[PDB]
């Protein structure tokens, strides 16, 4: 039914170079339906990761994404200058597909 | 493949009560396999119509939803403004679920 996901942490700084680890946990087991997009201020979401853990073409290898079943993990390795969006993963085990309430990344 | 959601307008302003109409073409024949989510400023998205057609519980009845195949519209019948948002189509019809670049709504 009405899948609830939450997201931690909700905003964070960081300096050019950290790793950044982002975590989304899903109410019920989503098994590995999970997507992670990053939206750039003003602009769409953008699909990074998709099935929990595969990146899709063009996405800086810098980018992982891992977890199954209700606790999902998002990793930076490398936090770059172009980085700085909202991130957000979303369910599309169930519909109505649901979304996380966003981590809010930025630089400094 | 990479399917493309394209959305008009890019951005709009309105009055309280009007009739908001947008659009949302996509690149090849998605069915009606279409959501259409509300962005509020600084929330994430939320599920309003799914189904191309259908509306999730607990939507507002101004809010609707047509189309099939390529081209699909969004319809908000009496403009509030607790409306004030980016809307965005999003396909789920093949991985990746690519959305539309959004439609900015203003009111004035």
């Amino acid at each position: 039914t009405d899948i609830q996901m939450t997201q931690s942490p909700s905003s964070l700084s960081a300096s050019v170079g950290d790793r950044v680890t982002i975590t989304c946990q899903a109410s019920q087991d989503i098994s590995n339906y999970l997507i992670w997009y990053q939206q750039k201020p003003g602009k769409a979401p953008k699909l990074l990761i998709y099935d929990a853990s595969n990146l899709e073409t063009g996405v800086p290898s810098r980018f992982s994404g891992s977890g199954s079943g209700t606790d999902f993990t998002f990793t930076i390795s490398s936090l770059q200058p172009e980085d700085i969006a909202t991130y957000y993963c979303q369910q599309y085990h169930n519909l109505p597909y649901t979304f996380g309430p966003g981590t809010k990344l930025e630089i400094k």
